[PDB]
């Protein structure tokens, strides 16, 4: 499944996820990529937060799903 992380800069990038994987699995691919490290990153999806913990389909991600990434720092 096909999504895409975006950022307030613009930038976007596609992310490969399938249902069932945790978000945290998801902030593990950004990390592949870009180098943030997962306790960096805030995944917002329709205005909600989105827990590490969870899956994707606990937000009912599909194909093209759009998610906010923004840094938190600790
Ligand atoms: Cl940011």
């Amino acid at each position: 499944m096909l999504i895409k992380v975006k950022t307030l800069t613009g930038k976007e990038i596609e992310i490969d996820i399938e249902p069932t994987d945790k978000v945290e699995r998801i902030k593990e691919r950004v990390e592949e990529k870009e180098g943030i490290p997962p306790q960096q990153q805030r995944l917002i999806y329709s205005g909600k937060q989105m827990n590490d913990e969870k899956t994707a389909a606990d937000y009912k991600i599909l194909g093209g799903s759009v998610l906010h990434l923004v840094l938190a720092l600790r």
